[PDB]
């Protein structure tokens, strides 16, 4: 009966990723970064993810994570913005970056 397994859309619920899937990006799965609009997000790395939708065509501008370019990622669910898809880049070529207080973390389905 673990309670910390997987993480859906705090909005309403679809299946996002899991604690499993947690990716160490240069040695910690957390970055706290800002984009050119000042917003500060905690990201949290995830090797995979599902239940998302990601919109329009990658752009390296701006990106937090050297060599990856980024799709936003909507809630495929509720169209929440819940983080970024990265492509693009080395080892590994692609990876999630969630935005953590944008999920509720549970027990497993
Ligand atoms: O790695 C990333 C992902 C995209 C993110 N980003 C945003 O969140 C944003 C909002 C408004 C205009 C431009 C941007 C942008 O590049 C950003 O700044 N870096
Ligand atoms: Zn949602």
């Amino acid at each position: 009966a673990p309670g910390a397994s997987i993480f859906r859309c705090r909005q309403c619920g679809q299946t996002i990723s899991r604690r499993d899937w947690l990716l160490p990006m240069g040695g910690d799965h957390e970055h706290v970064v800002f984009n050119p609009a000042g917003m500060i997000f905690r990201v949290w790395c995830f090797s995979l993810a599902q239940g998302l939708r990601l919109i329009g065509a990658p752009s390296g501008e701006f990106s937090w994570f050297k060599g990856y370019d980024w799709t936003i990622a909507l809630c495929g669910q509720c169209g929440s913005h819940l983080g970024w898809h990265y492509e693009g880049g080395s080892q590994p070529q692609t990876f999630f970056g969630l935005i953590k207080d944008r999920l509720a973390e549970g027990p497993a389905d």
